[PDB]
């Protein structure tokens, strides 16, 4: 009923359905689901015990599952562990030009070069390392090629081994920069002093013999409030947001500012919104007198530095010849073929370029069309591959900074002046 | 980890990783990043010491970096200095016709001719100077050619040297004029006297036996306020602003005036906006009497001279033959080829025509596709090139003046007249 991950299966040679601690016999359906793996994990004429009086036979028997019994039995953890790839803390790159950010990314040995090199090594790529070292991911030269980057083992000096000198190459390209609204941060908030926006004056004249309250001067209508933004390092020209979001509330003044999706961050450097504030003055004027009235509207400015984080995605191409001894390609070629494969480090786009999709669906033999990650787990272990892929898929975020300003706080002043006799 | 600028590296011949004051040994990764420069800065079979027990070998060894040790060692400042091109104070040209502004720009020897001449000289152009002087950028003739300008060393009289008479030419063209809203300035502000815009009168008649307050006369609706602008010298026909901006607040009266981007400044010489002011009169009329009521609306005019600054950008083409001894083109040709290259003095447009981009990315050998600025630094020094490029890239701003007027201040008057008996 539940999915079965082949890496957790193990054969106990103890007797009829014995298994070990926290290990239970495997049933017929789970067997059939992972028959390819299980039969590849046993001898040609070997016969092993399943649950419910069933047995699975070796490749010589064509992997038949038949009712029977045997002295050994395949077993599965009663408390299986999830093999999901851990998500690590994001790697933060300081804001800068696009090329500078890429340069800082690809020259980080611990976080980029070594993880990708070890991934290529695990997948079966040959000569992932330079001649001046015997360890994977060492003595690697980084070069700028076109709009992308190439990391390749140094080939200077001599080398020993078959086709040594055909070093594996790791190519980075197709950089894209999203934007995370939730990553917003701001510096010191500066609020300017009240500034007089406009003023309207008037006179209320009463030449009658009784006081009059029948006056009304009203100032209303939409008042446009403008907001402005600046960009610092020029990477913003490539930054986009997949979903429209509102500018975050800073202080206690909400600005109805919308950032459009699928548009350059550097193109949206200003705008205006509407606020409706109305004021009115209705004086009571004594007989034979005039009263002056005034309505004033003031604005104020709020400004602060801003910093967002742009998620960085790219395309990682591994190019080189797969090792004869063992590689992770599902056909397991043994002719040392030249091979190129592109992964998309970032959001899912397709199954072939998605490490996470292939890793998660490794319990479905029919979905294994590119890489056999179960083979990698068997060769190197579950934890090792988990950590390596977590480092490879570690989120990378580039700073996006600037300055922001907006006319937000609005104030009013309504004045009824002293009466003046009409004799004037 | 951090970028390494080759101009700051220096070889100490002292012993095993000695270096000098505030100078540390260079590691393997930084070496590999700037290997081309470092290996070009050493002898064919020379061997120099890196950090962590590594050594870098000369061109004869093909620039190999291998674990080892040597009696000398490359070293890098522990407190590196930024080689960024300084930004100087803007050069202000008085407002005038386009041709006059260009004429004043290109005839400024100290600010335009000599800097560009020295830039061409540093890049390796030959004969940047006239025959009547032995110094660069002297005895240079300026001529109007089509819609652009040409500065070339005077070729009158005799000359000594190979291909003397093939003087280098500096061509200016492609002038563009932006506009900086923040550069706004205004002269003396003139406010006119209140002028009666409109008047509505009425009668409130009460033929009953009790006082009546049930009257209301209301004057409201949008009131169009017009603004006008004049242009003085005719350069405004070419002036445009990349971003829409609001007319600055002058005095304490905000005018909702928007200047459209990508449109001629001289085409936007007026407009109108809407302000909503409403007045009402609700008299209390005594029995058997009539009262006259009046509502008046007045406007006023605010006018002042205005001055903005238009940032001037242009295309600077250097044409001439590169010196055999040494030039800054990345291929370092030695056949004295005729060569033409255009820089864009102003906003970035492309890598090839951007001095700032090439200068900043000089630590990436793969981005060095046009000019080798590290070669210029080695030949002439960092400070010299910094100052020369700052003068070349010095911002230039042309005046844009005129007169501005707008109907801004609005006033009202509400009058309730004296009662008149109905016997009349």
């Amino acid at each position: 009923a539940e999915p079965v991950y082949p890496d957790q299966l193990r054969l106990f040679s103890l007797g009829q359905g014995v298994c070990g601690d926290k290990y239970r016999p495997v049933n017929r359906e789970e067997a059939q689901s992972v028959k390819s793996n299980i039969v590849g994990m046993m001898g040609q004429w070997q016969i092993s015990g399943l649950a419910n009086g069933w047995v699975i036979m070796g490749p010589g028997y064509n992997g038949e599952i038949k009712p029977g019994t045997a002295s050994n039995t395949w077993c599965y953890p009663t408390n299986p562990v999830t093999g999901e790839i851990p998500t690590l803390s994001a790697l933060d790159i300081p804001d800068g030009d696009e090329v500078d950010v890429q340069w800082r990314l690809v020259h980080d040995s611990a976080n980029f070069i070594k993880p990708t090199s070890y991934l290529a090594h695990y997948l079966g790529y040959a000569w992932v390392g330079g001649n001046h070292s015997q360890y994977v991911g060492e003595d690697m030269d980084v070069t700028r090629d076109g709009d992308g980057w190439v990391i390749r083992g140094n080939n200077d000096g001599g080398c020993d081994g078959y086709r040594c000198g055909d070093k594996t190459a790791i190519k980075v390209s197709n950089f894209a920069y999203n934007l995370d609204p939730d990553s917003f941060k701001h510096g010191d908030v500066t609020q300017s002093d009240r500034q007089l926006v406009k003023t309207v004056v008037g006179w209320a004249v009463n030449d009658s013999d009784t006081p009059q309250s029948g006056y009304d001067v009203t100032l209303r209508g939409d008042t446009a409030t403008n907001w402005s933004k600046t960009n610092t390092y020029g990477l913003s020209e490539k930054v986009t947001t997949k979903n429209k979001f509102k500018w975050p509330l800073v202080g206690e003044t909400e600005l109805s500012i919308e950032i459009a999706a699928n548009q350059s961050w550097a193109s949206q450097n200003g705008g205006s919104t509407t606020t409706s504030l109305s004021q009115s003055v209705r004086p009571t004027v004594p007989a034979r007198s005039k009263i002056p009235v005034k309505i004033e509207l003031y604005k104020a400015d709020i400004s602060y530095p801003y910093e967002f984080k742009a998620d960085v995605s790219y395309d990682l191409t591994l190019s080189g010849f797969l090792r004869w001894g063992g590689n992770a390609w599902y056909t397991h070629p043994d002719n040392r073929p030249n091979w190129n494969h592109t992964f998309v480090i970032g959001p899912y786009k397709d199954k072939a370029s998605s490490i996470r999709y292939q890793w998660d669906k490794r319990y479905i033999p029919g979905e294994v069309k590119w890489w056999d990650w179960n083979w990698t787990i068997q060769q190197n272990g579950l934890s090792t591959m988990q950590n390596n892929l977590a480092r490879v898929l570690r989120p990378v975020r580039a700073g996006i900074t600037g300055d922001f300003s907006a006319e937000s706080q609005f104030a009013g002043n309504i004045e009824i002046g002293a009466p003046v006799p009409l004799a004037a």
